[PDB]
């Protein structure tokens, strides 16, 4: 009982462009956060990150300035479904 979780090679399929963007965010915010499980290459990600990131990156392609934005933007406005 619980969502299906998929890896960054899943959130990145969405365009590919994206890929150099989550890299990048590991080491420059840390969004997608890595959920703590198995996985070293590749790290574990929920549909509420990427309802956030797959915002974040077409956002993304309206401006860029959306990696520092849309990021500090869902740390103070977190989803609710």
């Amino acid at each position: 009982g619980s969502h299906m979780t998929l890896r960054i090679r899943t959130i990145a399929r969405m365009t590919g462009i994206r890929e150099a963007t989550l890299r990048a965010w590991e080491r420059r915010y840390g969004f997608p956060r890595p959920l703590r499980s198995e996985g070293n290459n590749y790290r574990v990600y929920s549909r509420e990150e990427v309802e956030a990131v797959r915002r974040v990156a077409r956002l993304i392609q309206e401006e860029g300035l959306s990696v520092s934005e849309a990021i500090a933007q869902v740390k103070t406005e977190p989803p609710r479904e």
